[PDB]
């Protein structure tokens, strides 16, 4: 078989455990300088990125930040040991632990410094872990930045563990399985008090794919369809086909000579198609699944057995152009000879069946009262344990609705045809005559259908909507009458080992199917979010059908991509990804800020400004607000393209201030400075009306890297044109970047709580069904 | 002089109308229809009337087209029945649409 | 246009009576119909034939 390959390996899940820290920032130690830009002695550490892919473009960078969203996402733990990440410390009175073999590695570069004052190094020594053996809680010292220490701590506290016991297994199995009297479960295991789990999503639909979504509802239908049939048992005990053959020939009498309408009765009969037709009434009834009906109107017997598949089985499984077809046949063959009444004379499209006008022209009590329960019979739809589960009526799983339908058929041959001839009068009720010899082995199996459809229904974890199926199973008629003919005696209920088995594959889908939801509105939320609008969205929704691994996706149009994309947006973010956002959303300005090859904005005025003098620079020219000058967007000059505005003030050397990030190159000399030369850079806009070119220029005026650095022993202090936009980096405090992680000692996680469970059942000669009597219960 | 159309039509707004009116008969249980083919005629407006992101956005480009293309006219836009036709297939609008 | 085709004649289904049941379906071609539409539609209006 194909896809319930595709439908039966769906594992689990994989349970993330974490094993680094998520940091972005780390140290570094660079040259610092005095107020006139006089290298010191000393060095001095800083937080400086681990790693620098942030792009030019405005619009390049938020969608660097989605990158970095779905970063977060792939590491984010599910559970989490801490000391399984702890390393030596080098340095310590009592031999102690850190977190972090990056951690160690910068207090073993901090100590050996040579330039580290003596309380820090005194602080070093006091790092060490505690255990609390008792409350299984430990907690080791870190090193973080204040932005980093913020996704340590949320994946801390919020992780997905909950203890388990005896009592939770228990309970993991549904109820009705417990309920069940003919099933006894133990198990051999008492789990520790430090055991653990991780409870699986499952909240119903919420797309509500069954209302538009017709061609991707009729291929869930199927793959619920083919899951079932493998599950439904397979028939016991049979009657031979050779002693049921002679005998059913012995009382049609059949002649040689005469040609008869009777030898059409004995056609398949077989023993295949008697475990055919039980498992296909049911799997379309697990699955929801329309049925469609056909046979040959010469045969008679199919439409005997058409009136009890009728009786049992409400009318909205069937397509109503088979059904009104074989109702039809039904009635002018059988019911309406026996009155002398005419012809139906019916009329294709007639707003009622032909068992609805017939229930008011036929004035026998027997059979109408028959053919009007078979009219309005249908489910009745109850939530049952949070999922809405169909039910039958109870004189169907009674089967005292056999009693019903008998009534009506014994009417049948006692009525003369009076418009028909002596042979088919004979030939009508001998299929009467072949179903009631079988009257208590109808009953039987009308209470063996219903007990397998209840069983098996305890274990379905989505709700059973009744919307009718696109492509419509096809159910034989001469299949019936082998079910009816053959069905012996040995009752067979589902084992427990498929029992068990047919619900982890409802439950490992269904988790798979809501997992799935919450990963494509987290990033169909931040992309509306974060502002970007050249974003086609097609491809999120395409990768949200891959890995739903039933659908085939090379034949989905597009609009069911984009109109899947409409209603998915609607949906509330979880709790777990929304918390990582707000996260990102805050300290997106923190983490671009804090680079280098990227600046912020240029400012140009034409006065004569002085530079402003820092540590670890001595002379820029950084600005570091935009205030008292006026502000042109680079990026919305990308989008349209005017030129004329910025032509202007070029032009006319009005002071602006230029916004967007932009990459810029770092000059170190005085010469190039005296020479006026950051004003040259920006003649290119108007020859060539482009802005991605521009490449402002950063100045820093030091000892060491400039080249003389003696002109500035003439008492001058230095002055540029331009600026830039860009703020000065943070220094690494030892004692104020150290916090303490919190977590739990040791536990063990399980998975497949179903492996602990061993279950017997009764003997299925004493099964017992719902009204405390038996299933078959005939000798 | 020129000849020229609505507002509803040089944005999409109008397909929002046909669409509910489109779906409205989606649902006309269709009295003395048979049930074969009706159930034909309806899913078939439906493969059209779920597409209405795609049309509203279709007749809001063809009106711009037609609109920039005729700044670039310089006799009038006189309007009189012609003498022979050009033809159109109705497949070929389907096979717009889809 | 592959794909297209696919949904179209499986949503509505091609063995209920009719005769045609494959000459209802000439729209499979792209660059020379919906194309051939889109230009049919502008130039006629733009010279008012």
């Amino acid at each position: 078989e194909s896809i319930l390959k595709k439908l039966e390996d769906i594992k689990p899940e994989q349970a993330k455990k974490q094993t680094k820290l998520f940091r972005i920032f780390e140290p570094k130690q660079l040259p610092i300088y005095r107020a006139n830009g006089e290298r010191e002695l000393r060095n001095r550490w800083y937080w400086k990125l681990k790693r620098d892919t942030l792009p030019d473009g405005d619009y390049d960078v938020r969608e660097y930040f989605l990158n970095l969203y779905d970063q977060v996402l792939m590491e984010m733990p599910d559970y989490l040991l801490l000391k399984d990440m702890a390393v030596e410390n080098k340095n310590s009175r009592d031999a102690g632990k850190v977190v972090d073999s990056e951690t160690a590695a910068i207090c073993d570069a901090i100590f050996q410094d040579e330039e580290t004052e003596g309380a820090v190094r005194r602080f070093i020594a006091e790092m060490r872990q505690r255990v609390q053996a008792d409350r299984n809680v430990v907690n080791y010292p870190s090193i973080l930045h204040p932005i980093d220490h913020a996704f340590n701590e949320y994946f801390l506290q919020h992780q997905l563990v909950e203890p388990l016991n005896n009592d939770i297994i228990f309970n993991y199995i549904p109820e009705r399985i417990r309920n069940d009297v003919n099933y006894i479960l133990n198990m051999d295991r008492n789990l520790p008090s430090t055991a653990r789990y991780i409870r699986p999503n499952l909240l119903q639909d919420r797309l509500n794919l069954h209302d538009n979504f017709e061609s991707l509802w009729d291929t869930i239908t199927t793959s619920n369809y083919i899951l079932a049939r493998s599950v439904v048992p397979d028939l016991k005990e049979l009657v031979s086909t050779e002693a049921q053959i002679q005998k059913m020939s012995q009382d049609l009498q059949l002649e040689a000579l005469t040609i008869q309408s009777e030898t059409q009765f004995l056609t398949g009969i077989n023993s295949q198609a008697a475990n055919d037709c039980f498992k296909t009434l049911i799997a379309a009834m697990l699955s929801q699944r329309t049925m469609s009906l056909d046979f040959v109107t010469t045969n008679y017997m199919s439409l005997i057995s058409g009136m009890w598949l009728l009786t049992v089985i409400p009318n909205d499984m069937f397509i109503r152009e088979s059904l009104v077809a074989c109702q039809l046949a039904i009635i002018n063959t059988i019911v309406y000879p026996a009155f002398g009444m005419q012809r139906m004379h019916y009329r294709n499209g007639d707003p009622q069946t032909p068992f609805q006008i017939a229930e008011q022209q036929i004035q026998n009590f027997q059979v109408a009262n028959w053919l009007h329960f078979v009219n309005y019979n249908q489910f009745r739809q109850v939530v049952i344990d949070g999922v809405l589960n169909q039910v039958l009526n109870d004189n169907i799983r009674n089967g005292h609705v056999v009693n019903q339908l008998m009534e009506a058929l014994m009417q049948l041959s006692r009525q003369q045809f009076p418009t028909m001839p002596v042979d088919y009068k004979r030939s009508i009720q001998r299929g009467i005559l072949l179903l009631s010899n079988r009257l208590g082995q109808l009953v039987d199996l009308t209470r063996l259908l219903s007990y397998n459809y209840e069983t098996l229904m305890a274990c379905i974890t989505m709700n059973m909507q009744h919307v009718q199926t696109l492509t419509t199973e096809k159910l034989q008629l001469t299949s019936v009458t082998s079910l009816c003919m053959l069905i012996g005696n040995a009752t067979v209920i589902p084992s427990p080992q498929t029992l068990f088995h047919y619900y982890n594959v409802n439950v490992n889908f269904h988790s798979n199917y809501n997992e799935r939801i919450n990963d494509a509105v987290a990033i169909i939320t931040a992309a509306n979010r974060l502002n970007l609008y050249q974003k086609k969205m097609k491809s999120i929704v395409e990768d949200f059908l891959k890995r739903l691994q039933i659908f085939d996706v090379a034949r989905v149009p597009d609009d069911q991509m984009y109109r899947l994309r409409d209603r998915l947006r609607l949906l509330p973010v979880e709790i777990r990804r929304l918390d990582i956002f707000n996260l990102i959303a805050m300290n997106m300005e923190q983490i671009e800020r804090a680079s280098d090859k990227i600046a912020q904005g240029v400012i140009i005025a034409y006065r004569d400004m002085q530079l402003e003098r820092d540590e670890m620079y001595g002379y820029v020219n950084i600005a570091r607000n935009l205030d008292g000058f006026q502000q042109i967007n680079l990026e919305e000059l990308m989008r349209s393209g005017d030129y004329a505005q910025i032509t202007n003030m070029l032009l006319n050397n009005q002071p602006v201030a230029l916004v967007g990030a932009l990459p810029f190159i770092t000059d170190s000399s005085v010469i190039s400075l005296i020479a006026k030369l950051d004003a040259t850079v920006f003649a290119q806009i108007v020859k060539l009306r482009k802005v991605d070119t521009l490449k402002p220029i950063l100045y820093k005026i030091n000892s060491d890297s400039n080249d003389f650095y003696l002109v500035a022993n003439y008492d001058w202090i230095p002055t540029s044109t331009t600026k830039v936009y860009k703020q000065v980096p943070q220094q690494f405090d030892f004692r104020a970047s150290m916090h303490m992680l919190t977590s739990n000692l040791t536990f063990t996680v399980y998975s497949d709580l179903l492996a602990f469970v061993s279950a017997d059942t009764v003997e299925p000669i004493n099964a017992v069904a719902f009204d405390n009597m038996r299933i078959m219960n005939e000798l």
